[PDB]
């Protein structure tokens, strides 16, 4: 599946990470290394709109390279695992 | 009520879990994180038997003792919503 900024949080989920438990401890960690940090990037990217000594211009312009980069990273162990066999749940907005 | 190894499934429910929001958020937080909390761990628990590299003895003992702490959870997830005036369904 494709990750963009939109649809990040509704693919990081806990769901979607406990399908990375059937790969060898070999695989399976850096993988979901990988998520996490994606994860922990992406959830902390707006913090600077909070931090006072920022301007809006410069929280909103670390906001958008900090979720890209997060992004980035998430595809990258989604990649890894569907080589892998893996295949990831996509949100349905029916279910929700 | 009170949560049971076969209660459980018919209780966590996104209804019940809806019923959550409407909560203030200094209780509306943690009460959510338990009640999350316990339908992930009540999941993850059937991934034992998925593991070939389990004893069957084994991956059955680490399913209930998971399953157990699951339950305590959402009891208290209930207990401390319930508290707040949320009626669930039995």
């Amino acid at each position: 599946m494709k990750i963009t900024s939109s649809n990040f949080a509704t693919i990081a989920t806990s769901e979607n990470f406990a399908k990375l438990s059937v790969l060898p401890k070999n695989h399976r960690e850096p993988i979901k290394g990988l998520f996490k940090s994606a994860v922990e990037q992406f959830s902390s990217a707006r913090d600077f709109f909070k931090n006072e000594n920022y301007s809006k211009e410069l929280a909103e312009k670390f906001n958008k390279e900090a979720v890209n980069e997060a992004v980035e990273k998430l595809q990258k162990a989604i990649d890894l695992a569907e080589k892998q066999g893996i295949q990831f749940l996509e949100h349905h907005h029916h279910h929700h």
